[PDB]
């Protein structure tokens, strides 16, 4: 079983991970992201473009049990984060979850 928070600090750390809808949505757009990460709360039709995006390409969708005040918690920010795309995961397990 993955443990999310520490698999996705790894990945923070190690990879590369870009945060928020709008880069989520283009990296989802473009092919580049292995993993898209949403939370609970995400505005419904950033969430729902980006399983638009996302299902174009192939790419997996973890919808974080949890409120973007969490989720930007989880990744060490101040402020909230209602979706992420992990570019490269580097050492972590975070693909796991697809």
């Amino acid at each position: 079983m993955v443990d999310f928070a520490f698999e996705l600090r790894k990945a923070q750390d190690t990879g590369k991970i870009v945060m928020g809808a709008r880069k989520s949505i283009q990296y989802a757009k473009m092919g580049g992201a292995k993993l898209i990460i949403v939370a609970r709360n995400a505005r419904p039709d950033i969430a729902e473009d980006i399983e638009y995006y996302a299902r174009l390409s192939g790419i997996p969708v973890y919808a974080f049990e949890g409120t973007s005040v969490e989720l930007g918690t989880l990744l060490g920010r101040p402020h909230t984060v209602s979706a992420l795309a992990v570019v490269d995961p580097g050492e972590s397990r975070i693909l796991a979850l697809g």
